[PDB]
């Protein structure tokens, strides 16, 4: 019960931050019950869910989340329940990675890349030691609080109660398992996306036709950047043996260790 329940009063909506199929996001300010602090947050209002059977639903997910408490795993500060469910959430202010990613690849050094894929990788490890299956993960659904410091955002569960084929594990597309490992996968296709400077992974291709091309042992390409230490990594995630990938806690330490010598594992433009 670490989950506070807000009270309308205690927050403004400044600005619409996009909208989803999930809900809608805005940048607004929260001043905490007898407090004379002002919070930047971001408000997800959530979407047409009013049956009772859903909101305790809803309910039972948002405690989840809120007890979810690592640096690289975006914090669910309260709920607010009126007329609508409002999922209070840290600000995240440089948007998501992606975005970021497509919008700085000239100034994005070796030394950054490679640190976002240690604290994306530590965030993840986080939710395979709660026993809780990310399903989400893409490069779309990590934000920038810093551009030192990435969060993870946790709603693949909650967006349970427009298909993500190209960031899905083989078991998920085909038999629609999803465990610690097809994570892992997915934190494949996110790296390969970090890598590209935010490209699309497979383009141009149907999603119907992916399965059949991942049976023909084709995977994502090689990135430019990218050295063989690395790009291996890459296609570990990608393993048909969902055993055979690498853990969450094995890809923090190749990563880690990776990061002490940037430029040694990732050819930029200098330096
Ligand atoms: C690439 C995927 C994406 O756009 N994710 C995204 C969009 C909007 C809102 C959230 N939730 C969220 N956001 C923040 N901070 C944040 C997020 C996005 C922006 N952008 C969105 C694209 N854009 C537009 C449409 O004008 C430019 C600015 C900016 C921003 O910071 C002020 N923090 C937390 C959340 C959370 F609720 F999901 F936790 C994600």
């Amino acid at each position: 019960a670490l989950l506070r329940i807000l009270k309308e009063t205690e927050f403004k909506k400044i600005k619409v931050l996009g909208s989803g199929a999930f809900g809608t996001v805005y940048k607004g300010l929260w001043i905490p019950e007898g407090e004379k602090v002002k919070i930047p947050v971001a408000i997800k209002e959530l979407r047409e869910a009013t049956s009772p059977k859903a909101n305790k639903e809803i309910l039972d997910e948002a405690y989840v989340m809120a007890s979810v408490d690592n640096p690289h795993v975006c914090r669910l500060l309260g709920i607010c329940l009126t007329s609508t469910v409002q999922l209070i959430m840290q600000l995240m202010p440089f948007g998501c990675l992606l975005d970021y990613v497509r919008e700085h690849k000239d100034n994005i050094g070796s030394q950054y890349l490679l640190n976002w894929c240690v604290q994306i990788a530590k965030g993840m490890n986080y939710l395979e030691d709660r026993r809780l299956v990310h399903r989400d993960l893409a490069a779309r659904n990590v934000l920038v609080k810093t551009p030192q410091h990435v969060k993870i955002t946790d709603f693949g569960r909650a967006k349970l109660l427009k298909v993500p084929i190209k960031w899905m594990a083989l078991e998920s597309i085909l038999h629609r398992i999803y465990t610690h490992q097809s994570d892992v996968w997915s934190y494949g296709v996110t790296v390969w996306e970090l890598m590209t400077f935010g490209s699309k992974p497979y383009d141009g291709i149907p999603a119907s036709e992916i399965s059949s091309i991942l049976e023909k042992g084709e995977r994502l390409p090689q990135p430019p950047i990218c050295t063989i230490d690395v790009y291996m990594i890459m296609r570990k995630c990608w393993m048909i043996d969902a055993d055979s990938r690498p853990k969450f806690r094995e890809l923090i330490i190749e990563f880690s260790k990776m990061a002490r010598d940037p430029q040694r594992y990732l050819v930029i433009q200098g330096d």
